[PDB]
């Protein structure tokens, strides 16, 4: 009983957070086998990230303008490479703690936890959704850079990059962005939208928990009023579990949102809920273990 | 910027997670040095009136199986610790970090790695509310699973029961509110809000540039306010833990104070505050000079 904000356990992904120093800049960076993974823009000066030409850029720096630090010890880089917009350290040691991982390019409206990091220590852990705009409301400070989202064989899908003038916007571990973004420091993201298979996942949640009391063409004309997510026979599949544990049906759970849209505490919120996964929720409902 | 519920990253406390089976039960452990601790009511058939003492006698030490991962430890004494078994084994934990047995007070937050099978299935945070309930995310099997804070790990919970959907559970040396590990129905306190963690929180909106609730008052006036509303007292010690976010932003406490009142008073008229259409009061000001 009870629903919360749960991350995954962050141990295995403490093990490979380093600190990746180059000239003054200095942020986080993933110690995966014999090769590091920073944002790329930890090679740009502070004049330098106006309008960056990092082609440019990195051929100015060798192998030794590179300092890697795991904790206490230094490790030495043998190469460098750009792949899109995150730097590539290939270093002399692989990282003894490297978990199974896989890298991975999650969709819009899936979660992830990040765990937060500055100068390569962990600082916290929290649960996020990919935006369908692209970005994450996450709580990141100066510093955070490098820092990485995952779920868990730890399956990594998110570089943080930069925080847009309050939420932030980042990479894949292939180095490309989410989203319309560039690793340059001028203005730059749309209209956000309601993760409508989310909100329907987390009223499951809510009737699980025993919070029942607010219980498709047609309800598309309703949420895109709302700037809600259209809903497809895709989240509808996505859902059935949910619907074959609780007995309640998914255009039936649909029709419930409706009127909640329209007349405005479910779970202990005030608001609707959107970053939960039909996933997430029977992953915390039946108490799936790593 | 940004403002999440953020969690104490969980490694250190996944490396003492084991598995502790006596007959059926099976539930969490805690394997610190060569001490594995775990909720007594793990020898319980029973439950609904247990004789603790008494099933003990009938206990011995291969009667715990407590497994760590794949390698089976062994058991070389046992004792109860008010509500907790203490397991002595032959092996002390490898991977035992630096540690202290807390006792934390009524409003102090902690993260619990949720537990299975001596497995861990996900870390969040949690406050101890005043009337020493936790309201968190807690399957059966699930006992055993520990709240901490970090500096060191410093265990302040052990989770016990759940009460007919809120949590409740013990300190390391385990002592539990007024509950008892038995399955009689129990009532908790009516529950308040925790006053100084709400206005924390109010001080990192502002932070975060969150201003339009910022609209002064006594201290004995906003108490009597407090009351009504089932918010905890506010005391001078509290007005003084509040002092570094008060510098910080420029707003004196007792300002923040009545912007609250009016809060409590008028409602939030359909806005939010941090992306909550509610009062959040589950973080510290550490909490929030921590994150921010
Ligand atoms: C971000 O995590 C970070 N940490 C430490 C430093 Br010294 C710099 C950092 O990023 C700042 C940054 C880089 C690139 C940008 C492009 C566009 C907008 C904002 C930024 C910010
Ligand atoms: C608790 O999570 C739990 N996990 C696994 C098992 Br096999 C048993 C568990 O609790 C049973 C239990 C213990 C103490 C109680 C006290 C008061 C009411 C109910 C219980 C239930």
């Amino acid at each position: 009983s009870g629903f919360r904000k749960m991350a995954f356990p962050s141990g295995k992904v403490e093990g490979c957070m380093v600190q990746v120093t180059c000239g003054t800049t200095t942020l986080n960076g993933l110690w995966l086998d014999d090769v590091v993974y920073c944002p790329r823009h930890v090679i740009c000066t502070s004049e330098d990230m106006l309008n960056p030409n990092y082609e440019d850029l990195l051929i100015r720096k060798s192998n030794h303008n590179f300092l890697v630090q795991a904790g206490n010890v230094q490790l030495r880089v043998i190469g460098h490479s750009m792949q899109n917009c995150v730097l590539k350290l290939k270093v002399d040691t692989a990282n003894p703690k490297t978990p199974k991982y896989k890298f991975v390019r999650i969709q819009p409206g899936q979660t992830f936890s990040v765990l937060a990091c500055y100068n390569g220590s962990p600082s916290g852990v929290y649960q996020c959704a990919m935006r369908p705009n692209f970005t994450i409301k996450g709580s990141f400070l100066n510093g955070s850079c490098g820092s990485v989202g995952f779920n868990i064989c730890v399956s990594f899908c998110y570089m943080h990059h930069m925080e847009l003038p309050g939420v932030h916007a980042g990479t894949d571990l292939e180095g490309n962005f989410y989203g319309p973004f560039v690793d340059r420091q001028t203005a730059q993201a749309g209209t956000d939208t309601t993760i409508t298979v989310n909100v329907l996942a987390w009223l499951y949640a809510a009737v699980i928990n025993g919070d029942r009391w607010f219980l498709l063409n047609d309800f598309n004309l309703v949420a895109m009023k709302y700037n809600y997510e259209p809903l497809t026979q895709d989240h509808v599949d996505i859902l059935g579990p949910l619907s074959a544990q609780t007995g309640i049906a998914v255009l039936d759970m649909c029709a419930s949102l409706k009127e909640l849209l329209q007349n405005g505490t479910i779970l202990g919120s005030a608001l609707l809920e959107d970053e939960f996964t039909p996933f997430d929720v029977v992953r915390q409902c039946s108490g799936v273990t790593f």
